[PDB]
């Protein structure tokens, strides 16, 4: 149920992966300024340059389409996941936690841009807790607690 329920307020993400992936890069680095060293192409640009970089938004596109992926998934997703937390633990090297901030980030944008009510927002945070704990498995799996 609450895959549905996000899924009846995607639509403006979908409708705009660059616009929304922007948003939400841009306040991740803004309200988590700690994140941003975490992606070394974008460590160092001054806030008031990333929300009109297009490189910054075209990951963020890069980013909400794959979650949108595993949304549509609905909880059966190993072969969109497994990859996701490999790079993640191994390539990007991101401790589990900055998914946590991602995904409140997100949380604000949807309430924002998306109409994701207060019931919305609860079941958003149980669908990224659900994706989180099976990156975290996985992070796990592969030698990575941190
Ligand atoms: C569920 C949330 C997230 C999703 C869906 C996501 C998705 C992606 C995807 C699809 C890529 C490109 C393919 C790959 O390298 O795996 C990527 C790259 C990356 N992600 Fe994420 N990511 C998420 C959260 C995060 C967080 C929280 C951070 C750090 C705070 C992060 C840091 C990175 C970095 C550093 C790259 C490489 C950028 C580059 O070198 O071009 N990701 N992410």
């Amino acid at each position: 149920a609450d895959f549905d329920a996000v899924l009846k307020c995607w639509g403006p993400v979908e409708a705009d992966y660059t616009t929304i992936g922007g948003l939400v890069l841009t306040r991740l680095f803004k309200e988590h300024p700690e994140t941003q060293k975490l992606f070394p192409k974008f460590a160092g640009i001054a806030q008031a340059d990333i929300a009109g970089n297009a490189a910054v938004s075209a990951h963020g596109a890069t980013v909400l389409k794959k979650l949108g992926e595993l949304l549509k998934a609905k909880g059966s997703h190993a072969a969109i996941l497994k990859p996701l937390a490999n790079s993640h633990a191994t390539k990007h090297k991101i401790p589990i936690n900055n998914f946590k901030l991602i995904s409140e980030v997100l949380v604000k944008v949807m309430q924002e841009k998306a109409g994701l009510d207060a019931g919305g927002q609860t079941a958003l945070r149980n669908v990224m807790g659900i994706i989180i704990a099976d990156l975290e498995a996985n992070y796990k799996e592969l030698g990575f607690s941190g």
